């Protein structure tokens, strides 16, 4: 019983000004998990969304800029996909560009506009060997919709140029996903 | 965002006995109600299935027996499809089967048989007036799934021979729904 | 060195009765692994089937009933696929059948009355996670046959409708398995 | 329920030594029993490839020499195909080569040289009349594989030039098999 | 970012004469890691390869002899692929070849005769259940390339003749591995 | 052995206010050293990417701005692309724009404009007699990868208009090269 959907959710992300002269960059990192995406249900039903097995198709990572056009200072970063979560350590002013040299890498323009990605996460089954799978939509593995201890989603880490003012992003991730055998339960009243 | 999916639901009904010697008929009515198969929900999401709209496309209504193939006094009865919540009377025993002459008059063998209907009900919009709609798919009405005060569908009516032991039935009714507009609401933790 | 067979074992199992009036299932579970099905071995070769890996394509469980075609308080209850090693919980009498709305859901006409269900089962990975493939005959994982300590695979919930009368059933499980890398060792003598 | 596989067994065989000048040649034999191919199983059973009967196909005699390719007074021997279990009498020193003569005469380099027998074998089914069937797959019988008592295979004839040094081979054997109605046996534990 | 290239590795394996007389055989195992053919690198780069998931697709395995072609006693043995790190158990002299009746056997004459094995190795994901996929370029595993902690991957074993002489070879171990995600880290200087 | 990869670098360069009044044009050069794009290795790889020869088949360079589109005073310039190591004299406010007539101009838009040059430098193999190839990717010498002592490869000069507000940009360089003979050493540990 397939079910193609499509989960949101947003919150915010702020790069701090910092004195430094030199050309310094900032670097995060962003996992994905469906707790934040799907609340929890109500009565015999533990889910809101009444379905067993999930498996994540897609996501769509939206950098939407707060800072006016007018804003000067502007710099250039870039946005990497990390699909074992083994990010670069999180930093406030390291003097380059980790992700600049990945295959992955798209750059940021800074800090009035807009970034997206689109791309496939991998779930974390082992952290001790971090295997996981290529793409194909046939061969991906379902997992199980978890009451409250699902499985932490991984691929994105980036890299924000430091800046005199505050640069502050509303960031949106939605996630496509595709569930699995139905399971609503109707108990009487 | 149309979901076409199966609820069901099971209930007990029973023909008792009667000293009568006559051939007479236990008539009884059935309506169809989504609060009895759709369960309400927990927190923001008021129902279970995550929907703002509905329409019902068919039931199937199933009289399982629960009596031995070896019980006698046998019988003869009618199931009638009745779109518009005017049913014949409810009585213990009457002197013949109203539903007989019904052009939706299906024979129910009695009491060890199985007996199934498959038909597309109505809802009661309006039960001074009693209108309905013809079967059509395409302009069938969509109806708001509300919280707890949902509406009435409509559509079987039956007439059970009676018989000097009891002929008890387990009654299975699914109901071949179709929602609309994928409507979760993922407050934060 | 491929070789498909076909293992079989067969055991019991009872609905005991209940007083009780309502409509109440029984629900139960049903795991299936490879050490009830191939014996230990002897000697040199520590099973009894000389193979190094398999991995199992089917299985058929077969509920042969144990009652006679007279026997009253008849029901239906119902059958589902669970690939996942989490089961609805053991009940002796529940107000409900959970496995009814199962997208894998098939009635179980009881007492008399004979149930196959015929499905490719997945083994348990890991049940943190509880992950598995889809059904594909050309990458199907090989497990390896241990000596003592096989995975167990899963794949089948059950939920019988109580009755007054004992409702005993002989089941029979046969799995259809696939080995690989003929293993034989031939000491002296 | 056929499975064709294939069985190895290996030992040695050495040509002592002689003071005798003239060319003379040592006289053995070579039969074939799946006793020491197959080893007794363990439980219900008695074997330890499950099936009832069994038909050899063809048997591969393997000479690998155990001397080195240095080693002088070579010489040359032959290996005939003997189905009747009737072979030339055991000799140390015979004068000259029995099997020389013979239509299923293979030369056997000495010493230092591999020689192979590819044949497909009979059975000793009567002793005192020495009777065997043509080569026929479709036609061949099948024989039942005891638990102990397996009836022995014969083929094989050899002859070899004696020398001054010891000749020392390791023969495998390798018989070719198929076997028919597994015959599992799987009690409880 | 795809490479594919070749990684090599040489050492020595010995096997020591034995003052026995009959046929035994020396049993070994050997694994593939990628610690022993990709050296740690240097600063922000922890290998000298820069890239962070790889997989590998073959081993070649290259048995050179150390011995004369004068050498005597000469033996046969046995070289299987083992996928799964249960391996028979590591034995001196062994009164059989076990790795004979393996599918994957392939023979070795011994002692001054090379001998090759190419084949895909498979990684020890789960030594408990040891599990494994099939070949499958499109579909194979990508694991990460750890800093010092890389998992090993398994698939020979062998089963060598012991003789009065002792038997020595060079191994040359070849991994024709694919990486990807190009990663090179270049800080100011 | 080649792989093509793609290596990055970025820097600031400032024009500094003038209080001069009449148009004036602030000239620089720019080099290209692959020193500065690939770091030391370690170990017995005296470099981080493990190959021995290359040469550089393109280079983009983008003048990412500094300034806000609110700033005034703007200007124009030009970049010429100087394959030889004579570049007009670095100057502050000179009276006019060099590189306006050259064959290779492109207008510069100053301040707040993007600016990018894609182009194939060329080594400074003898700066007395200054002599390079035209483009020709068959042709084109290889050099080879050296420890600490890289060649320059040269190829762009700029102008631009002096203004009473400071005109920042982050320079970033990209080099496309091409690598030859890997040449991976792996000693023990």
């Amino acid at each position: 019983g397939i079910f193609n959907t499509r989960l949101s959710r947003t919150f915010g992300y702020t790069i701090k000004r910092t004195t430094v002269k030199t050309p310094s960059w900032a670097v995060d990192m962003m996992r994905f998990n469906i707790n934040d995406f799907l609340p929890p249900g109500g009565g015999s039903n533990p889910r809101s969304v009444p379905f067993e097995y999930y498996r994540i198709r897609k996501v769509k990572v939206e950098f939407w800029p707060c800072s006016p056009i007018t804003q000067g200072d502007r710099g250039v970063g870039s946005s990497a996909v990390i699909l074992d979560d083994n990010f670069v350590t999180k930093a406030t002013a390291l003097t380059y560009d980790p992700y600049v040299n990945y295959s992955s890498r798209h750059t940021i323009t800074q800090p009035f506009s807009y970034h997206s990605r689109y791309f496939t996460p991998k779930p974390v089954l082992d952290s001790t060997i971090d295997y996981f799978q290529p793409n194909n939509k046939r061969n991906q593995l379902w997992l199980r919709l978890q009451t409250a201890g699902n499985v932490d989603h991984v691929g994105l880490g980036t890299a924000f140029e430091n800046s005199i003012y505050d640069q502050e992003y509303n960031i949106r991730v939605t996630m496509y996903v595709q569930f699995r055998e139905f399971n609503l339960k109707d108990p009487p009243l």
